[PDB]
């Protein structure tokens, strides 16, 4: 009996991970919003028109968390759901606060009051942005956090909350700790897909010019479909750890802009600094990058490494998608997309 | 100078205000949640290829009705001269198992919002609007019901929305602020949600017209409502505000239909004839020219209680704003089934 | 096998509800909010050196009207067989600057409550009554006021309330749980908070009587109350879970006086006899005996609204309930003014 | 012009501060909750029955925090209040953190949102409770937290909210990691007054017996009155810096109960192990000191040591009272308390 309940179901990982486990053929369960349109997008293709089942929740509202769980009794929790967007938590501190810190602590209190604590596996989805301003350079799991932000120090919240659970009552509960990870699905907001799908529209004359923030940030980029996966294998451990999963190399906003826009033939070359900065084609001479400081954020994460030697040793788990690799999929996929559907 | 801020703006009624206030020169502030996905569908057109008029006079906010730093941020940036509280959670079966959730946006929001206008000192500048429901009436206490009938709610959504009417008009009688309550019947458009039973059986008889889909189900099919377009009731918003004094109206068309009726009328602009079988739960529609049957019914989509005798009598609103519904019932039908065929044509999702 | 679970059990209701049904035999259990001091002095005499009926028939729990995880532990840990939601903020000036807070506890509150009820699967063996009130007539709607007349509240106070009302009502309607409104007047006693205006006059009397204060100020003196002891309402809350079936009744002694006779009245049974002079805000009131003022008026006691004509028609609780209020309005005044006296003569702090 | 404006002034932190502010001529206003009885005790002597002003508030109305901060106008800020019993936290956890953890930001949030940012100092009531399971002995300013109960994650997520905002805003905002601070107005409910109250009416025929849970955890103790004082001088510095105040002394809860009866002229001498241990006066044989597993916690936090070293040279501040004096000093008072009044 294999029966899993997931927030965030219709986010990215989320919906990866329902076709990772329903392949698998366990009974997937969801907590998705209600909202005034269609908010499942991601997942609409997995219903057969069965084995996933969708619940109306929020993680606010501790009423409906019991119901759902007390419903559902699965054997694995993955709580994924959150407010995600790090700049968006500038200007969203509070409910930013209320759903990723207290909302992990809604959900685990809820798994001890329906009496699930000694049967059931419950998965943390932690965050490099625990590393804000790092400390050690590369980042594994003994590297004292320093948080950048709103987000960060909910998450922060949310990491300890979790151990104390696992230390205090013996839940199987661990932090996964996984760095930056896009796809297809990556939310428009974030800049590996809004270089993506813009250098996509300037292919197809759907556009002429996009604007960015602070160019010269490094990211630690891996695919989110692999680390899925990794979360997988950190509930069938023997013993409940806490794991960083990352792929070790490194690369700068700059150069993903860059490698993006070779993959439709133009060569990007850089003028001005600051937020006159600007890039411009080599070959047509036609500007299609601009910065503006309204993309910046008030305190920045500068630099960001991963190194997963424990998760490679405990559980023989490696990524298989490399950063180059990651553009040329993205940018052929949102080519596709706008090629068929303009308003994509 | 008319700038207004709207919350709520991406559902039907909102999309629709924000349209009649930009055409009136208004420049218009919206709030939007925060998604993973896209969730502007409704108002996308009027910021990427908008009409020459009023281009750039739409601005979206990143808030939520449970944070209050980001309302008063909102307001004292944006110091509107009208505010539309439009932000809910608006589907009646869901407050059942969502009651809480629907008591702090639908209830302890709106007073969150109104302490924003008071914090910022623009109570004596700003006119605000609260949607308020038929729903507020429950158990009819009168037939048909008017502004002075008494409110009896029957479910958590009523019961929040019962607060949020006797917040606004507290804050009216203590503060002096212009603050009104529209008390809307249900209103329907092209733009409904899904889950409501109007769109849910203009989506189902399109999809059965383009052999996408055979069969649907309702639940209480003898249930009856006063329907209306949403494209006539934003209109009665706007001047609600620009009355004179700040006063609480009706807004509905007095005539009552059943949802059988909707599907009945739904189904004869597609070609085909129902006749119902079966009793209770076991009741099937059938149509008359095929033979094969594509309505049932199934006990899950009825709710722990029931509103019964619905019916607006707007006089008010006739004499002192001088508005009426222009569109009706059959209207409505036609006008819905018609726009989900050609949408569900173009692309077979949504 | 009776066991009684009580929120706000601190209080005024609560204390003398605890010793109402300890003394029935009732094992009672109350939940108490952590502070930096003590705060359970009313109820201290029922645990520390108790009567030896009734010695370990009382437990308090820590807990919060806000935190939804606690109530359910403690409901499904006592699992009781009468629940009485006593807690609130319920001063109703204090609400104007505290309406949210307000809204979370008096309104959002009691949902939570209730909600746990209905987690722990009680919905069917169990007994709720809610702490409602005469404020929730607001402007009232008829004279006197009883079960029917229609509801119209003045204060977030009264809107919170009014919230509370309604969702127990549909816990009612639409799960069959045996839930009740206690429609209670003003009421008072020895035990009242020293911000309410009953127990401000009584307080001061008595200090003036002893050389420890000269002089106090009041705010609307010619404001009128129906005025009841909270003794005899205690009572009624029990009898209204002894019905055969949930109904709401109205608690009060229909007899109408103003804070000004109130005043009078303490002061005479210090040997005094007040004079008013002066008009408005600058009205004071003077002993005869002595010529010292020892009254005055302050405009910070006003509050944003007023509640009107006050006065309680309880025939439906006299047939269906058998109860009638004991204390009137003279013994009240003659019992809070001495008791005060007592309490200031051997402490002069509270 | 000085005007200070203290959350938790009912507490004891907030008194002392009260009196050390007043003293200096300051403006003194404070947030006190609504309660259906008196919470004011602590503080009622400040009144003159002046230039202390009360207002109603709670650290979870949003709206209130914004009203009140708007009209006092402050130029110093202490955020003392908190729910600050850590057992408690254990089944208190979501109104815990929602006061302590989100109470901190709503209380920045107001004075961004008042536009105060630049002319206010604001001072955050950090503990070494963020230090819970020790990762050095001693522990200073750079040591790693991992934090022990609820009460912790929300101190850890209040810690770095404020850093958050010193680092994005320049507000001038500090964190005073405090340890162990008792007096003679200490709550009932902490393992010092406990005892102290316990032992006094026992010299005095009001009791016989009385219990506590883990005899072996050690503590660093210092005077609530010298340590408010260390939280006035962290505002006149000339750049907001974060500080450890502690006394660098270590002692048992053993030891505590040792002493604390040695006063009343009794040898306590233990028999017996773990929840059935008992304390024996050896004068009398009489037990008075028994174990029950109620007071123990899921999760201890076993030994804390603070090194103040930066505090010192920066701030010129040290403590004046030892362990030895401050046991001396409990148990006297509450003997003279419990003497003129029974039900104290
Ligand atoms: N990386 C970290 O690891 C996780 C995976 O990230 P991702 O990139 O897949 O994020 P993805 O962009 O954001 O999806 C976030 C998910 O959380 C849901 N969610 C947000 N607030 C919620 C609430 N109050 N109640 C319930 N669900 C809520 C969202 O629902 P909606 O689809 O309705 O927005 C969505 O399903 C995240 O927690 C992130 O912090
Ligand atoms: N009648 C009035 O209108 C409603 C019925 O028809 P309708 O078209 O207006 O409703 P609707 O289409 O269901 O739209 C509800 C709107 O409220 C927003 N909303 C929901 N919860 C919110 C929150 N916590 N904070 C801010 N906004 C929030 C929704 O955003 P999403 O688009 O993200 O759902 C949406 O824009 C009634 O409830 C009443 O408000
Ligand atoms: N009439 C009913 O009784 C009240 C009027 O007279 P009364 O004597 O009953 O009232 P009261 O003496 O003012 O007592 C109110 C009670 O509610 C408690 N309370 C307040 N906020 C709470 C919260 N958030 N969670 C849990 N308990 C909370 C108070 O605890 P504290 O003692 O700590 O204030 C106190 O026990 C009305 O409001 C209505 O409830
Ligand atoms: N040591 C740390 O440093 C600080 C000083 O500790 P201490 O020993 O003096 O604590 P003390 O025992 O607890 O006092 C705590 C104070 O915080 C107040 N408080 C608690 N919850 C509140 C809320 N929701 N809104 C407003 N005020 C609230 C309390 O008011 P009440 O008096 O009404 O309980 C009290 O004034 C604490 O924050 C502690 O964590
Ligand atoms: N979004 C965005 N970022 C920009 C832009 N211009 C520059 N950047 C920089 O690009 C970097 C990466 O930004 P994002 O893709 O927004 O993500 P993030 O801050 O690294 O956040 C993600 O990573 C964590 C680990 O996966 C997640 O915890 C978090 O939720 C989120 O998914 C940041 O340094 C940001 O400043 C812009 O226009 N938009
Ligand atoms: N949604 C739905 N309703 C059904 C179904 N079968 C029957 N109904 C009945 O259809 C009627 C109308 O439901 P909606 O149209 O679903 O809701 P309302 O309960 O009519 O709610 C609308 O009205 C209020 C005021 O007009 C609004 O406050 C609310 O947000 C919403 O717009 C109700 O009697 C409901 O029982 C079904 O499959 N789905
Ligand atoms: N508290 C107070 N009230 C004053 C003062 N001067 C005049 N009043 C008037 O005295 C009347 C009674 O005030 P409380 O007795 O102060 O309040 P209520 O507003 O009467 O509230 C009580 O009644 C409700 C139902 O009985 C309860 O819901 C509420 O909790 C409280 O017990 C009001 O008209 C108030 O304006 C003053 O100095 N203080
Ligand atoms: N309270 C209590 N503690 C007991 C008992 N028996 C043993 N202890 C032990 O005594 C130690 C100290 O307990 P407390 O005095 O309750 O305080 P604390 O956990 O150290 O908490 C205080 O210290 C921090 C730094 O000042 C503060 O942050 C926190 O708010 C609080 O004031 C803990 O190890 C606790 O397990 C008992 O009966 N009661």
């Amino acid at each position: 009996r294999n029966v899993a309940l997931i927030t965030g179901i219709t986010g990215q990982d989320g919906s990866y991970l329902a076709e990772f486990l329903l392949e698998k053929g366990y009974e997937v369960h969801g907590i998705v919003r209600r909202s005034s349109s269609f908010n499942t997008g991601r997942i609409e293709h997995l219903y057969k028109n069965g084995n996933m089942k969708l619940h109306y929740g929020d993680l606010t509202d501790s009423t409906c968390l019991v119901k759902i769980i007390n419903e559902v009794k699965p054997t694995e929790i993955y709580n994924l759901g959150a407010q995600s967007h790090v700049k968006i938590s500038f200007d969203l501190a509070e409910y930013t606060a209320d759903v990723d810190g207290v909302g992990t602590l809604r959900l685990l209190d809820a798994v001890k009051t329906c009496g699930l604590i000694n049967s059931v596996k419950f998965y943390q989805a932690s965050t490099d942005e625990l590393y804000g301003k790092v400390q050690e350079i590369p980042q594994k799991e003994t590297t004292p956090f320093y948080p950048r932000s709103p987000y960060g120090a909910a998450k922060l919240y949310a990491y300890w909350i979790v151990v104390n659970f696992r230390e205090a009552y013996n839940l199987f509960a661990v932090n996964g700790i996984l760095f930056n990870h896009e796809s297809p699905r990556r939310g428009a907001n974030f800049v590996t897909r809004k270089i993506s799908r813009s250098v996509a529209k300037i292919y197809l004359g759907q556009l002429e010019c996009f604007s960015l923030g602070n160019l010269d940030a490094k990211r630690d980029w891996g695919h989110a479909k692999d680390y899925v996966e990794a979360m997988w294998l950190m509930l069938q451990n023997d013993e409940p750890e806490d794991f960083v999963i990352a792929t070790g190399e490194v690369h700068s906003v700059r150069e993903f802009v860059e490698k993006s826009f070779l993959h439709i033939g133009k060569t990007i070359v850089w003028e001005g600094k600051n937020e006159n900065e600007v890039g411009r084609c080599k070959e047509t001479g036609k500007v299609h990058v601009t910065v503006d400081l309204k993309y910046y954020r008030p305190t920045e994460v500068d630099f960001l490494q991963g190194d997963c030697t424990k998760a490679k040793q405990k559980l023989n788990w490696k990524p298989r998608v490399a950063f180059d690799e990651l553009v040329r999929e993205m940018v052929h996929a949102d080519v596709e997309l706008m090629r068929t559907n303009p308003n994509a």
